[PDB]
């Protein structure tokens, strides 16, 4: 029947702040926007600051990527909280969750073939007009000749006047400047302004102490990881396979696959029952809706609905033939021994980092300096609201216990206890007895550390990860000294890791 | 001007699951419903499991309280995401928690001459393909049980939707849940079609302990009881519990955790963050108040300006209050291994067993010390799940201040002079291990018993009485000064402490 007269769960002003409160990690709030840029299939995100002293915080936070962009339908689907194979976005709210943690308002400029769209979700408009609902101006211009593209001219006029009133771009030419800030035919520019302040009135994002970095505006104690104080260090290891370049203030971050930056990286295949059970659970949930859709078609659109969903059922049963094991990669961190811990990636995105499991939890000299990296998929684990924890805490703890057992196995097979922990760390540049000090940066110790680590670097245009046989600049495969991968059309040489057997 | 034709941000079906994903702590998801019942000024919540084999999980999860209840207006404001000395300020927590526990939830509330059902069912949206979040909202008169609505076809659709997807398939089956509220005002929240684990069992274990709601897992010896037992979690969920928590009809022995500690000393820490956030709160609310009075100078703007100056006059009285943070530190002697900081935000527990200061270092000193702070809402705000804090920098500043106050407390309590291993072993901890419980021998049990005063709560007046030595009344208090329910409530006389 018709439910037009029934009550609907609506949105209010304060729920933007409520959605903002999930991020105790403001770098996680940034990380959700760069996640959306990765979901755009972008080759490059520029995360730069535009100095605007008239706004709160003194500057805007602009997120410019060259991705697929958005049509008016997808742009209208942003403010629909929630959505309808390797993408990060599954919750449909994380842009709104992050941008309100970062700043009071955010304005989104995007472009996709001949339609380019502005999304101006403004909390300052809601304060200054006292409107309880979440009213979002969404005007669309033609991407070539710039006429308004809408079915409601007075609605377009109201939206654009609202943008020129509360946006940092008070004119249509200043809007067009942000629209041609996107260089390609498609892309998205997300500008977050009126940033959150501390008690002293300074913005939380420190962009002044390091001009090539977005920093946490606080002091740095001894035991604080650089990923929680530096967004450069966070975005370097934010992805388990970073194909898209990230530019902070126009400077590319040296991203790294954490498995290749480890001494003796051994790979472990852990057959997870959580992998197998929910892979078997998703095939009956998909077959249940396929049965009711088939009898619904048993007119043309209902038949086509079941026909294009029948191939979805063939895809998930094909995935059952793939073995349900998890890739446990363990390697010793020699460049920083103290920056060890477990780096849990969920569908190639860092959720939990620097986690101590197994004998790392025990207070003791051994099993320290090991970095464990895993890419769990979405059917094994789902992220939390902030994508900094895991929703299934019980099987997350099961994963941590299994990874502790695999850590103990990795520690006993590489035989550091047989060869000596103390002299092993002494010969690798670590002379002081303190754990948290960086190693000695002399020439022989630096060459000893860099001899074990293969130098991996990413090209600028083909975006492939090359290896060099003994704030980065722009790098192409042409100046690779290795003649096997001296061209951009060469196949990307995958990381080769020794295999370890656990029990 | 008018913005009726302008686009609005909407809610979709999958946002209920997205909102549900904020609760890594399922006991936090339960605790949000307990928080809403505390905001109801309920004297008693009832947490009970109604066994229903036709639903997922095998049983219903019921949240019955005798609070203020809801009228149709604030019952409709429940599904308005984001609303409002109350814990609830995010307008979200019931919707996040109930969808963390179960696929659907049906809410029965009653207030004054009216009573209202709130059905929000993800089963209805799944079986009907509904993209939006459609909530049936019928309202009955609390005496005559007639439909109180201006749209009888909408009422018929809402009620038939409840009878189709709710566990209560008839009007009489709905009415049984409506008279399950005993008083004139109250709220019954039913969570059904609960989330299963990998083995198909529900996540909430109600079978191993029939008086408790537990995590359905094998618990190692390092697990805190509040992370695996909802009875132990709701015992310390509030810093001043006037609620009577009832789990499966059994009253939870709640406690203010400060008085259950050996030698508790109080530290009044002057927080500059408390002073600074109060100093911007005074300048912000009058700015809203002065522009509300200008526009009201048409009757709706005066009502907005009257409640704005009510807030504006309230905070000016609170600025002259001493902007200090009350740090309470005590030694946990019934369980040495269950130590750590218990940070309460607006009298609601957020962080449990936080090791700060010398507890961070793996070592023998400052072990067994439990710190308790009632952080106001002016200092910090909770996260989406209310299991962390939004301001991580100021939370870490608070933790460092609590660490240095822990060091001050440790040098104050003179365990630095009376021996470290001679103090713990005479208190029942003969073993060299850390995580084992103390000795159950009678002289050690009585030695631990006489230090902590027995602070237990009456059932009618809800006051906390101390015994000098079940369902308990102030009449069988052996103390002659507090043998009646009309007696003045006696606070804990915890001595003050000074730093440096
Ligand atoms: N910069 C961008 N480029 C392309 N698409 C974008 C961009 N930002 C947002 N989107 C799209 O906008 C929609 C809504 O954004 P949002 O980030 O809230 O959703 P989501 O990525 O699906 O969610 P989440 O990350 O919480 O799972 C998504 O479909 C997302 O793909
Ligand atoms: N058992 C209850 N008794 C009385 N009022 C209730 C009850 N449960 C919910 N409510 C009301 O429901 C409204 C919205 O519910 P919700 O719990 O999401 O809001 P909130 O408590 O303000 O939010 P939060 O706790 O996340 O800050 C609140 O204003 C609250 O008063
Ligand atoms: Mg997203
Ligand atoms: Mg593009
Ligand atoms: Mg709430
Ligand atoms: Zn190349
Ligand atoms: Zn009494």
């Amino acid at each position: 029947t018709n439910y037009s007269s029934l009550n609907r769960a609506q949105l209010t002003f304060e729920y933007l702040h409520t959605n903002s409160t999930t991020h105790e990690f403001l770098f996680g709030a940034l990380a959700e926007l760069v996640d959306n840029a990765r979901d755009a299939d972008a080759t490059r995100i520029d995360i730069y600051a535009e100095r605007r002293e008239d706004l709160r915080g003194g500057f805007m936070l602009c997120f410019l990527d060259d991705g697929a962009g958005m049509d008016p339908s997808d742009a209208a689907s942003v403010i629909q909280f929630g959505k309808a194979s390797t993408q990060i976005g599954q919750y449909g709210n994380g842009l709104k969750s992050g941008s309100m943690r970062i700043g009071k308002d955010f304005i989104l400029f995007t472009k996709k073939e001949d339609t380019m769209t502005c999304l101006f979700l403004s909390r300052t408009f809601h304060e200054e007009e006292g409107i309880d609902e979440v009213i979002v101006p969404l005007p669309t211009w033609n991407a070539r000749t710039r006429e308004p593209v809408t079915d409601n001219v007075e609605k377009f006029a109201i939206e654009t006047e609202l943008i020129y009133k509360y946006s940092p771009f008070r004119t249509e030419e200043e809007v067009m400047t942000q629209f041609m800030k996107i260089p390609g035919d498609s892309g998205t520019l997300v500008i977050i302004f009126n940033l959150k302040l501390m008690d002293n009135g300074e913005p939380e994002l420190d962009i002044i102490s390091n001009p090539r970095d977005i920093q946490m505006a606080e002091t740095s104690p001894e035991g604080t990881k650089p990923e929680r104080r530096s967004f450069r260090a966070y975005a370097a290891v934010l992805y388990i396979d970073p194909r898209m370049r990230i530019f902070i203030h126009g400077h590319k971050v040296q991203t790294k696959r954490l498995s290749c930056c480890l001494y003796k990286p051994r790979m472990y295949k852990y057959t997870s029952s959580r992998f197998k059970t929910r892979a078997e659970q998703e095939v009956k949930k998909a077959e249940h809706v396929a049965r009711i859709a088939e009898e619904k078609a048993r007119a043309i659109t209902l038949r086509r609905e079941a026909d294009v969903k029948k191939r979805i059922k063939e895809a998930k049963q094909r995935a059952l033939k793939e073995p349900k094991e998890l890739n446990f990669v363990f390697g010793v961190n020699i460049e920083h021994r103290d920056l060890d811990g477990m780096f849990i990636y969920n569908c190639s995105r860092l959720i939990k980092m620097y986690e101590k499991v197994g004998p790392q939890l025990e207070g003791g000299m051994a099993c320290g300096g090991v970095v464990g990296v895993v890419d769990v998929p979405y059917l094994v684990l789902e992220p939390t609201h902030n994508k900094q924890d895991f929703a299934d805490a019980k099987e997350y703890r099961h994963l941590l216990r299994a990874m502790g057992e695999h850590l103990a196995q990795y520690w006993k097979d590489i035989a550091i206890a047989q060869r000596g922990i103390i002299k092993f760390w002494d010969e690798f540049g670590y002379l002081s007895a303190n754990w948290n000090q960086p190693p000695s940066s002399e020439l022989r110790y630096k060459r000893r550390r860099a001899m074990e680590i293969p130098t991996t670097i990413q090209c600028d245009l083909c975006l492939k990860w090359r290896t060099l046989p003994f704030y980065p600049d722009t790098w192409v495969c042409s100046m690779n000294p290795d003649p096997e991968q001296d061209r951009c059309e060469a196949s990307e040489q995958k990381q080769k890791v020794p295999l370890g057997t656990f029990r």
